[PDB]
Parts: structure tokens; C-alpha cells; sequence
């Protein structure tokens, strides 16, 4: 059953590895294989260099542990080497951003495209439904590009007066800040921001006060320094994911995979939900 050993491995493997994001990620999957008795252990690549993010998936099957839970920077570059992990009997999932022509079991995380829908629910009537929305995000990642799809589509369907435009925030604050600066001084038009991603939701905001422009800005995530500007109205709200979540029943999965205790292949897909954070509930986000 569910009495584990602690000489059991559970890898989670990121991007953007340091950032406060993954650590509520992190804490439900400790906290997951602290109840069953087996070992979480935690890597990841530190900027979204894809190359780089393959060589870290492959340094952690070479330690052969039981599952791997992976987000995955590129939305399929990532996908030999996950089927490689599978083909050696490691237990994969994808959890936050999936990888999803690979043969992972599972995905855990946000319903990407339903959260850029309801991204666009929120800014399009704050912009009384007119005019140009740029869109800041990590180009390549298969949650940042679902988010987008929702967005657009949402609004080809229920705003036809509002007009998008895509800039790249290349998973790097200082170029993302710069590439929304550029956008605004190309296009006059633009009257909100959706920062589709945290990389988004901290260069984003910046570029916006520095150009002056009064705009509606919609963020992601919960970083501190996020909720503070919701807080004081200079953004008007952020999306809270199910982080921790994501984290718990990722070990869950793949504990009950790699151990049999299931007839069937695991289901495929837990959606950890979205809040929309205002001034009204930003108090409960702060740590
Ligand atoms: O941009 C930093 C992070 O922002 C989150 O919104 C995404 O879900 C992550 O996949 C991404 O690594």
C-alpha cells in the first residue's frame, strides 16, 4: 500500500528554478511523500533555456528514482527524454506546464486555455471593450501559449473591437520589460496588459510605470510584490494558481503508479483551479 520507504526517490524538475513560485509547488509534494514515507527531492533549470532544462531531466534519470513530476519549458522539446525516463520504468506526470505529445501519465496544474478565457472575462470590461491588449509571455512554454489561445479566442468570439498584441517576455524580467516597452511605443492603442505568466506579472507592471500610461493590467501569480500592487490599485487584479496542489497529488500519482496500487493508467488531467485576486481577497495570498 501506502507505507513507503524513504530510499524511494520523487523528483520534481522545473524551470526558472529559483523563484518563490515552485516553493509552494514544492511544499504539497514534500508534504505528499512526508505522509506516505518516501523522499521528495527538488531540481530544476534556472533560467528557460531548453537545452539546459533537457540536460537537468536527464542528470535526474540517471539517479533512477521512482517518478519524476516535470513542467516543461517548451511544449515539446522536453518530450524524448521524458518517453526515455518512461522506457527505463520511471513514473512520469507533467504538472504546471505539460508536455503533452509525450507519453507522460497525467497532467496536473491550471486549465490553461479556460484561465486565459477567463483572463480575458476580466480585462476586456475594464477596457469597456475596445482597443489593444497586449499580451506578455513566455513564448515556447505550453501553459503561457494555452493562456494566449484562450485570451484570443475569447475575444474573437465576445470583443470584436479589441485587437491583440503578442510580446515576448523570454522568461527574463530585464527582456520582458524591455519588449512590452517597445510594443506600447509602437502602438498607441494599447489599453491593458495581461501578464500571462510571473515573469510577466513582475516586468510587466515596471514597463507600464515607466512608460507612464494609464493602463489596466491584469497579472499572474502571487509574488509579494504583486498582491502589493493590487493592493494599492496599480494593477487592477492577478491570477492565483493551485500551487500546492499541483505539488501533493503530483506525488500522489505517481507514487500510486510506480507502486501498482492501481488497475489503470492514471487519469489525465487534475485541473488545480484559478482564482481571480482583487483588492477584495488579496489579503489571503500573502505568505
Ligand atoms: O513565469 C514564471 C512561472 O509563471 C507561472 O504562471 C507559470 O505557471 C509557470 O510555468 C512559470 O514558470
Amino acid at each position: 500500500g501506502y507505507v513507503g520507504d524513504p530510499s524511494d526517490e520523487y523528483y520534481m524538475v522545473t524551470f526558472l528554478s529559483g523563484i518563490d513560485y515552485w516553493k509552494y509547488c514544492f511544499e504539497g509534494f514534500e508534504d505528499a511523500a512526508k505522509a506516505i514515507g518516501v523522499t521528495a527531492k527538488y531540481t530544476g533549470q534556472t533560467d528557460t533555456d531548453v537545452s539546459g532544462q533537457v540536460a537537468v531531466l536527464e542528470q535526474v534519470i540517471a539517479q533512477k528514482p521512482k517518478g519524476i513530476a516535470v513542467t516543461a519549458v517548451n511544449s515539446t522539446a522536453l518530450a524524448d527524454t521524458i518517453n526515455s525516463a518512461i522506457e527505463q520504468g520511471i513514473s512520469v506526470v507533467c504538472f504546471d506546464s505539460d508536455s503533452p505529445t509525450s507519453n507522460r501519465s497525467a497532467y496536473l496544474g491550471t486549465g490553461n486555455y479556460a484561465a486565459g478565457q477567463k483572463a480575458a472575462e476580466f480585462l476586456v470590461p475594464l477596457v469597456n471593450y475596445k482597443g489593444k491588449i497586449a499580451v506578455l509571455y513566455t513564448v515556447g512554454a505550453e501553459n503561457s501559449e494555452s493562456r494566449v489561445q484562450g485570451f484570443e479566442d475569447w475575444c474573437k468570439q465576445n470583443a470584436p473591437e479589441v485587437s491583440l498584441v503578442k510580446v515576448n517576455d523570454a522568461g527574463d524580467t530585464t527582456v520582458a520589460a524591455d519588449n512590452l516597452a517597445a510594443a506600447l511605443q509602437a502602438n498607441d492603442d494599447i489599453v491593458g496588459v495581461f501578464c500571462v505568466d510571473g515573469v510577466a506579472g513582475t516586468a510587466g507592471p515596471t514597463a507600464v510605470a515607466e512608460s507612464k500610461k494609464d493602463l489596466r493590467v491584469l497579472a499572474f501569480d502571487v509574488d509579494v510584490t504583486v498582491l502589493d500592487k493590487v493592493k494599492s490599485g496599480e494593477i487592477d487584479g492577478t491570477v492565483a494558481q493551485g500551487m500546492y496542489n499541483m505539488g501533493y497529488w503530483s506525488l500522489m500519482m505517481l507514487y500510486t503508479e510506480a507502486n501498482g496500487l492501481s488497475s489503470k493508467a492514471l487519469p489525465g488531467n487534475l485541473d488545480t483551479g484559478v482564482v481571480i485576486v482583487t483588492k477584495d481577497n488579496v489579503d489571503e495570498y500573502y505568505p
